[PDB]
């Protein structure tokens, strides 16, 4: 019985079969509902559109995200999304395959309890398991020592691991990700005379950010250069309705909020500062090994010149006798899914499943004593 | 029980049976009354002539139009016209067939209430229904996405529809149609020495307009050409009394008021401007689909070189990366009736009729909550 | 040298001298142009009418608004309006008095740059300054802590201020104001059989809205009452040509779009929702102080039963242990001008002017680093 790997993010949902090295079904996590009267009798209509079929007809729909900051807010929408994933994307009966789920660290217990209850009572899966995302990201890299910096759409967290042992007192988690960058980009576009307010406009701005953004090495010099010669960074983007929008300095002022959250109005520290403070809460012996195995993960770390900028920032904070190597592997967008698929194929893991009888005898609270 | 399709316009009335692709009874909507003393005893005379029998003996009659700008002004004349349609044209008892009626958008509620009350108390039809004309025009084309530009004799309106959902905030309606063009033609004929004042003269001018009018591609160049060489556009028309009238430039200066209502003294915008402003009030995503499904309807859109002129005007207003296709199907004069006949034959529509018992229990106000 | 206070709105222009508590020249912001041939030789005519002299002879004029949503669209018309204000309304040379201007938040930089360039090159004022409207509205109330909800003719925005410090990350701005309400009223009047299309008809509808509108406490019950007994809310309004129009339910269905923008077809949230979301983006400590200092401003907040309705809506959203007090002072129509006049008389402000030499040495870009 091949297991199912389902990574439920805040902006995207990945799903596939264990043993493969690439997810088979990746689609946005949105629920669309119509806001207009239906007049044309004779054509069938649906109450709610889930996934890509809500991203194409979004002009007449209102879109909802059922997950905010890695926490499920609406459970009916999440049930609809899981049903769509199981029966419309993979088309495999969930009553014959074990399911491996992922979750961010430092989350409420009720989230895990409700997830287990839904997975066991509605779909009636044989076995299930919940694991942390940073552990799977480290699994996907084929290492055992390093500090993992994961950053997705709702939450970014750093976790150190040394030779198979995790240090829970040095785990950090902040709520600042690509959605805040999208909002910052929307705010910056106002200064040029362009206004985006609706959800579809937000998706357009998100696509613009994903296409035309990069990280600058020296922020002050780039701002100075954006005055004497701004023509070198100008780009033209074609709106879906045929209009053309000019993107200039906003190509590098949007991601800068990752290293300076004061721009968006947040008091939380930056990314390099967070990594350094997470390293400094570990024992003095393992700091040298942690400094040389920095691993990047998530979709928000896909900008250009991210590894070099992070290395330069870390160098100014670390002792002069220390070597810093920021590992930024390709295809890190799906690193968590690859790590989960690798973990689910190990022969040793077959005795760590939460079976149906154990849940029935113990209840939804069993997920705390078994899963970490 | 086959339903009756009755399209009540401002200048013409179409009527027929559901399932056919061509109206069976098309006749003008006029009520004629004599204005001369009757002397010849022995021959029968009637107080009022309705339909074609008032168009032939119009020399001794005064003609009244009971509908102005899609609004019924005199209800007794409309009752007479409906009686003539039911008992003299189709010769089918209205007490056994459901009736499907049409109406222009953005009309007063009292019109619909009075129409329902008359159809239910006088004729005592089993079931009835009222629908918008643009929806039926889109039904007749076999599509689901597009912007419909309907233009008849009293009112011209544009309505966008996207995948079965109508956008009521983007519906436009102006009162400028073939009757205003007839008045403009009458005014233009004065400059050549010809005067038309009576109603029969108005009908003659209307026939001249329907026969010898076309739309020019370039107005200024055509006006310039109408001086150096006017003989190429000269036509001779035989008046009913045998006289000959010469029609020259007025062949293309009459319809030009559709794209420039300032000629007739109106401040309303043109047709292409109205279509563009109706497209621009929709969401940015569906504008591309609306731009490629422009549908023409009504009898006023039957001029020559109308589609090419509309396409050229729309091209200068749309973004350069957009494709515009003006759909101008033949037999679009009766497109609304064809769409209504198609709609009335669907098996799904059989549960959307306003039955007699519902009207009796609720009153004439039921037509608002059920019909759109 | 007494300064000049000039508040440039989207529908009205206020102007006066610093130190007074009431604007001296208030007039609409419209530019009128004739659309008819001039035949009577011997009487002088003007190419364009600005201000009240275009509101009286509007029957033969086409009227243009040079400001849309707080953004100047046509600069020639704005120059004409400023010239009329300086030389025809106040009759004071602008070459001897400093000028204080106002602007809505979150506006393009080019607007401010062009405004400064025009004020410094054409009129050649000694000093100038640009400030936000909500700050002046809070100045006029004699407070330092509160959330200001300004709503005029083109844009409505909310800004929180705590003890002299503004929170730019909690400032909201939406484009929904009295002009949209006028359009909604025009659409509602169609259902009774009345049609307004021209600009003068729009002004008539605006006057009707300003005279006979109020806000209902319970919308559903009012709609139910408007059926059993509609005679209690009927009013008669005399049209300028002597006709009488009956205004019934539309007295309270027009302003309802402020608390439900879905009626007019907009996806933006209501006013109470916007205020609540602007309060919830501030720090937890200052929310209690913000909840008790809600200040209303603008001309669109002049309806009846607005404060009570806003208080009732806010109560259902705030925690049960919080006290909400909506401050709705009289003469809030000119609150921004009063606040600007108070600010311009302070002895401390005399060192915050943009002098001519600084602009000459730095350019039109100086307005960004000095003015907020
Ligand atoms: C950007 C887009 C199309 C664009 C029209 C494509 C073209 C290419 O850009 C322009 O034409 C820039 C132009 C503009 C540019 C410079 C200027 O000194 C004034 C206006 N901007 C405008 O007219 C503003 C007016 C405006 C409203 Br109301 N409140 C606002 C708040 C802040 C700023 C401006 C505004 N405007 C129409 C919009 O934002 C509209 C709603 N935006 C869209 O529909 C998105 C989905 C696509
Ligand atoms: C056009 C018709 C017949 C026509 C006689 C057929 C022939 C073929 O056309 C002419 O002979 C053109 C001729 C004419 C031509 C050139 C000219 O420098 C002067 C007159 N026009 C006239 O005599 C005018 C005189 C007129 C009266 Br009074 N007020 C008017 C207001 C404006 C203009 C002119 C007038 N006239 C007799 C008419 O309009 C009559 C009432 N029209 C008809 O019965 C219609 C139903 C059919
Ligand atoms: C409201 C005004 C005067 C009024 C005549 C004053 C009087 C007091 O009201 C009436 O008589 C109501 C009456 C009417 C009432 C009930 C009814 O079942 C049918 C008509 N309405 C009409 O005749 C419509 C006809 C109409 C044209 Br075309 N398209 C329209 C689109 C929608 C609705 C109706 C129409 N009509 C003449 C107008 O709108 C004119 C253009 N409106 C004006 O000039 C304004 C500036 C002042
Ligand atoms: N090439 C790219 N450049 C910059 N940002 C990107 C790129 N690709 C994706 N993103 C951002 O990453 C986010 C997706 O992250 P993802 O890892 O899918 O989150 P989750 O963990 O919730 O699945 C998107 O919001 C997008 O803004
Ligand atoms: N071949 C044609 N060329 C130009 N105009 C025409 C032609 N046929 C009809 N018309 C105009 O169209 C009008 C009829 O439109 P119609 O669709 O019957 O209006 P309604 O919607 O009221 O029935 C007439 O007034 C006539 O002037
Ligand atoms: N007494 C009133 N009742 C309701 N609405 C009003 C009243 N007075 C003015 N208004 C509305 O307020 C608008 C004027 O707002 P104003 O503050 O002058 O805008 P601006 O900020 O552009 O100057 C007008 O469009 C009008 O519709
Ligand atoms: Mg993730
Ligand atoms: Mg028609
Ligand atoms: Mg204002």
């Amino acid at each position: 019985a091949v297991a199912l790997v389902v990574d439920n993010g805040s902006g995207m949902v990945k799903s596939g079969l264990a043993g493969d090295d690439a997810p088979k079904c990746v689609f946005p996590s949105i629920v669309g509902r119509p806001k207009m009267p239906n007049i044309m009798i004779g054509m069938e209509q649906k109450e709610c559109y889930v996934g890509d079929e809500a991203q194409n007809k979004r002009g007449i729909l209102t879109l909802k995200y059922p997950i905010e900051h890695g926490i499920v807010t609406n459970w009916d929408d999440m049930e609809k999304i899981w049903h769509h994933t199981f029966y419309n994307e993979l088309r495999v009966s969930p009553e014959e395959h074990p399911v491996l789920l992922t979750e961010a660290p430092l989350n409420p217990k009720t989230n895990r309890e409700k997830m287990t209850q839904i997975m066991f009572e509605t779909f009636d899966v044989p076995a299930m398991y919940v694991s942390i995302q940073a552990i799977l990201s480290l699994y996907a890299s084929g290492r055992t020592t390093g500090i993992v910096l994961d950053s997705g759409d709702g939450v970014s967290h750093t976790v150190p691991i040394y030779e198979g042992y995790v240090l829970p007192h040095a785990i950090n988690r902040i709520d600042m990700a690509g959605r805040d960058l999208t909002y910052h980009m929307m705010k910056l576009f106002t200064e040029r005379g362009h206004t985006f307010t609706t959800t579809a406009e937000r998706e357009i701005v998100r696509d613009i950010k994903e296409k035309l953004c990069y990280i600058a090495m020296d922020y002050d010099e780039e701002l100075k250069r954006s005055e004497e010669h701004s023509d070198e960074i100008e780009e033209i983007y074609e709106l879906p309705d045929g209009n053309l929008i000019t993107v200039g300095s906003e190509r590098f002022r949007c991601p800068e909020a990752l290293f300076n959250p004061t721009l968006i109005g947040r008091e939380c520290p930056g990314l390099h500062i967070t990594a350094y403070q997470s390293i400094m809460k570990c024992d003095i012996d393992i700091r040298k090994e942690l400094y040389n195995n920095i691993v990047l993960s998530g979709g928000t770390t896909m900008y250009n010149n991210i590894g070099e900028r992070l290395t330069k920032e870390m160098t100014n904070l670390a002792p002069s006798s220390m070597k810093i190597k920021v590992i930024a592997p390709p295809e890190r967008k799906y690193s968590v899914w690859i790590g989960g698929s690798i973990l689910s194929s190990l022969s040793t893991f077959q005795q760590m499943w939460i079976t149906k009888e154990e849940y029935e005898d113990s209840g939804p609270s069993i997920v705390h004593r078994k899963c970490f």
